[PDB]
């Protein structure tokens, strides 16, 4: 029916402002008009998808697939409803099916990766963060995601170079330079990590896992005053962690033996300028 259309152009007019409440209704009116019309199941599934709601999203994104089997943009919100539910296993499967018939789509590479990242198996993540890049090299979310699958992989070198570009695209990202930073203090380096560290916390104070961080910067270098400061810090931002405490006592309670260490060592020095000669 055509009458459906002024339904479904009546859904797809709330859906560009927001009340999808409205646009379930409106679809699910145009819906009886023509339960054969792909656009209006898809942008059904578009609709539950978007509030919350994802069994539902799936339902109608199989009968629209069950019409035209011929979109990408169908297999590729389809895949997501898994992904955005957890079960990335199949998330996986249905982003291939619509890399097969549309390619070329940053987006759906991209995701491949973070499906392949969050499954665990990030030395085929990499592949497709590869893909992605390769055509759209201007994703910042890539080059961290990137710097990201290399750095559990143990290639911090690699990570670095990554990450560095990343903070090129968008140096707006409070949670990269941390990585950044991470990267570093990971190999024989803890200076670089602080300058960045304390980067991430120019940009976001309140994020505590960063004065945690830096604070750990620190008890390498063994300045562990400064140290506690920072984990101080972290403790009125997170006052139930569990190693709040203990690691925050161990930074007290190490700055202890230093002292006793300059004791003795001062009163070492205090029986031989004048029990001993020269040497
Ligand atoms: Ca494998």
């Amino acid at each position: 029916m055509g009458s459906a259309e002024a339904w479904y152009n009546l859904g797809n007019a709330y859906y560009k402002q927001g009340d999808y409440l409205k646009a379930i209704e409106y679809y699910q009116k145009a819906l009886e008009l023509d339960p054969r019309s792909a656009e209006a199941w898809y942008n059904l599934g578009n609709a539950y998808y978007k509030q919350g709601d994802y069994l539902k999203a799936i339902e109608y994104y199989q009968k629209a697939l069950e019409l035209d089997p011929r979109s990408a943009e169908a297999w590729y919100n389809l895949g997501n409803a898994y992904y955005k539910q957890g079960d990335y296993d199949e998330a996986i499967e249905y982003y291939q099916k619509a890399l097969e018939l549309d390619p070329r789509s940053a987006e759906a590479w991209y995701n491949l990766g973070n499906a392949y990242y969050k499954q665990g198996d990030y030395d085929e993540a990499i592949e497709y963060y590869q893909k992605a890049l390769e055509l759209d090299p201007r994703s910042a979310e890539a080059w961290y995601n990137l710097g990201n699958a290399y750095y559990k992989q143990g290639d911090y070198d690699e990570a670095i170079e990554y990450y560095q570009k990343a903070l090129e695209l968008d140096p707006r990202s409070a949670e990269a330079w941390y990585n950044l930073g991470n990267a570093y203090y990971k190999q024989g380096d803890y200076d670089e990590a602080i300058e960045y560290y304390q980067k991430a916390l120019e940009l976001d104070p309140r994020s505590a896992e960063a004065w945690y961080n830096l604070g750990n910067a620190y008890y390498k270098q063994g300045d562990y005053l400064k140290a506690i400061e920072y984990y101080q810090k972290a403790l009125e931002l997170d006052p139930r962690s569990a190693e709040a405490w203990y690691n925050l006592g161990n930074a007290y309670y190490k700055q202890g033996d230093y002292l006793k260490a300059i004791e003795y060592y001062q009163k070492a020095l205090e029986l031989d300028p004048r029990s001993a000669e020269a040497k």
